């Protein structure tokens, strides 16, 4: 299957590939594909992995061929896994792509080292190869508002396509269902999905290998509150992976498929007067597509809203639009409709009423009571429930049959006056010591190859997680008689008497000599604030010495402000004691990252 041939046979001329890991690039690519119709074109969205991009040179065979790439960037400016083959292709190929027309929208996050590196590389590479850019590279920023970055970009993409191929707005704009409903009245239980992903019964009859499509149901053997206060809830979990064949190393991530709050799901059924226990199936009206269902079908609505659908984040604009038609009351519909406009008051109303106020789907149906959409249409609009990532807090050398998690429970109050709860954390929190569907995702965050190499670990708050495993492995290495270099932890929290994670464990590790140094910064213990970077600055002399000697630096935690301040402080350090300019120090540090001596495991 050549993607070009498939376009020819299904009559399409616009193909939008998506580089996606948590499914955002997918919806974006899907939304572009459906837009084609308004401009007299026929487009399709596709997963690059399922094809050979070297076929891009056969695109001229289709009249008015146009390829659009929605690419997301991951770990150290790399391609999502489904686009690794494509990336590999782009670097070794020197094929001539004259005649190919393209546009690229990258999904990125300014708070990461290589911002939108994938999108930038694809766009730059296609031009070098000869293709013709039909519109400027799009730079979505998940730190600002990705959605807005998208609709803004889209609004200027279509017109630009219209002007190049000589087409126009068919005017037409009638919401088209992508799936068709079918109720299953006479259905056996052995044929109904109860929340497993991929293969039916995969949860009950567990067989390896276990990965994202076949999660291992680990038993929760330990779940204890790590902090003293009751204002927040930091917890430590231990997951049994015995009999799973799963392997991991300190630094890797453990992902889990949670379930929504059962009461919130019930509230939804009640505000839609829908019997959630009705088994059903949603079939793709495009018989030639691979996505026969938006999620494992057949399955009840309850199972769908609890295990396969994201009903907690703020809905994207295109979702608020389709739902407007179910708003009888004049003023409520008004509200919803505009919320999709590019800019104007509509952008502002969306950011304020939906995003800032953090209104989820229920919250909306509650603040627009006239709005009574059918449960099956909603089930098609909403995004999939994603796996959630946590930095493994254990060393496989010490706990080969157990994966540890250190996490803070997300719970806060919204402007709208509701109590918002985090899906995975509240779900994990209610797990009594009983199963969690998980899988390990390999990372590049790793202890030095040589045990004698020093390590500087900077992890405030839950950022301390991967380091708990690092410390265990380093203590275990001293025990096996190996010589180990210095091991310093720069931890931080608010008050030694409230959120000091693993206080006794770390204190004990230090007493034993495993932890060479334990430096904690309490940000709210005195007048002003003490952060990890301040302690890092004070130790400039020693850190420089270790750094000049070949030490490995690790930073884990808040990506927004922490990661950048800690890095700014390491800049100053190298600049002050390295006898060089700031800009040379920035170079210095950035070189360490490429040598693998300054590793980052940051999130937000
Ligand atoms: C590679 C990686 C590693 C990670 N490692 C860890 C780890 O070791 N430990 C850990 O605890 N977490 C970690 N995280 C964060 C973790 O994956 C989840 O995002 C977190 O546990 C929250 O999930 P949730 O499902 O409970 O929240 P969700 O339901 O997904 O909700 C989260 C969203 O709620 C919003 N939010 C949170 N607090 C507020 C507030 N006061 N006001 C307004 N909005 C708010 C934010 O917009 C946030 O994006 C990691 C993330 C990545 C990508
Ligand atoms: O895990 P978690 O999210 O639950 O962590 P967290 O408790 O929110 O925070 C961990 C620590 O990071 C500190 N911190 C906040 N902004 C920082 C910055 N820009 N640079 C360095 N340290 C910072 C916090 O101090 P404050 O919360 O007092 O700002 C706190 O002591
Ligand atoms: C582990 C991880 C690593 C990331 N690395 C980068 C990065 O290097 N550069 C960047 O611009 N954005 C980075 N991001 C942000 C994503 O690119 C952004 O959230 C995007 O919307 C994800 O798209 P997806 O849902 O389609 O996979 C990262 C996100 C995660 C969870
Ligand atoms: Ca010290």
């Amino acid at each position: 299957s050549s993607f070009v041939e498939k376009m020819k046979k299904t009559g399409r001329n616009i193909i939008v590939f998506y580089g996606s890991q948590t499914g955002t690039a997918e919806e974006f690519a899907n939304r572009l594909s459906k837009d084609a119709h308004r401009y007299g074109m026929r487009g399709m969205s596709a997963d690059p992995e399922e094809y050979d991009l070297a076929d891009l040179s056969s695109l001229p065979e289709i009249d008015n061929a146009l390829v659009v790439f929605c690419m997301a960037t991951y770990g150290e400016g790399d391609p999502t896994d489904n686009a690794q083959d494509f990336y590999d292709w782009l670097q070794e190929t020197d094929v001539d792509l004259s005649g190919v027309k393209f546009a690229v929208f990258g999904l990125g996050n300014k708070t990461y080292e290589h911002f939108n590196a994938m999108g930038k590389y694809v766009d730059k590479r296609l031009e070098q190869l000869g293709a013709q850019r039909i519109f400027e590279l799009g730079l979505g920023d998940d730190d600002g508002n990705l959605e807005e970055d998208f609709i803004t970009w889209r609004e200027q993409f279509w017109p630009a396509v219209c002007e190049h191929f000589g087409v126009e707005a068919t005017g037409e704009e009638s919401s088209i269902r992508q799936y068709e409903l079918v109720v299953h009245t006479d259905i056996d239980a052995a044929k109904v999905y109860m929340g497993e992903m991929g293969r039916l019964k995969s949860y009950e009859n567990q067989k390896p290998p276990f990965d994202a499509k076949n999660p291992f149901l680990a038993a929760v053997t330990t779940n204890r509150k790590l902090n003293q206060g009751t204002e927040r809830h930091l917890m430590h979990l231990e997951l049994d992976i015995s009999d799973s064949k799963i392997r991991y190393e300190s630094g890797d991530h453990v992902a889990v498929y949670p379930a929504n709050d059962s009461a919130l799901v019930n509230q939804l059924g009640k505000i839609l007067g829908a019997d959630l226990d009705v088994v059903m199936s949603l079939n793709n009206l495009d018989e030639e597509s691979n996505k026969k269902h938006p999620f494992p079908c057949p399955t009840s609505y309850r199972t769908a809203l609890t295990y396969y659908l994201d009903i907690t984040n703020p809905p994207r604009t295109n979702v608020l639009y389709e739902l407007a038609q179910y708003a009888s009351e004049p003023s409520e519909q008004e509200l919803l409709r505009k919320m999709a406009s590019s800019s104007g008051e509509g952008k502002e109303l969306y950011l304020s009423w939906v995003v800032e106020a953090r209104r989820h789907i229920l919250a909306i149906l509650q603040d627009c009571p006239s709005l009574r959409p059918p449960i099956d249409h909603l089930c098609e609009l909403l995004p999939r429930l994603q796996a959630h990532y946590y930095s493994i807090a254990s060393s496989s050398k010490v706990h080969p049959n157990s994966v540890h998690i250190c996490a803070v429970v997300v719970e806060y109050e919204t402007k709208a006056g509701r109590i918002n709860k985090g899906v995975a954390t509240n779900w994990l929190r209610a797990k009594e010591p009983a199963l969690v569907p998980m899988f390990v995702r390999k990372s590049q965050f790793r202890l030095p190859f040589k045990a004698t190499t020093p390590v500087i670990m900077v992890g405030p708050g839950t950022g301390v997680a991967p380091f708990i495993g690092f410390i265990q492995e380093r203590a275990w290495l001293r025990q096996q008689g190996k010589e180990v270099g210095e091991t310093l932890l720069y931890y931080g929290c608010r008050r030694s008497d409230e959120d000091y994670l693993y206080r006794e464990e770390l204190a004990q590790f230090h007493r034993d000599g495993a932890l060479t140094q334990l430096n904690v910064a309490f940000s709210r213990e005195q007048s002003h604030k003490v952060y990890v970077q301040h302690l890092l600055k004070q130790d400039r002399e020693h850190l420089w010495k270790l750094i000049e000697g070949g030490a490995h630096i690790y930073v884990c935690g808040d990506a927004r402000n922490m990661a950048r301040d800690v890095q700014n402080t390491f800049y100053d350090i190298v600049a002050e004691l390295g006898a060089m300019e700031h800009a040379q120090a920035v170079d210095y540090i950035k070189k360490l990252m490429t040598k693998g001596r300054y590793s980052l495991d940051v999130w937000s």
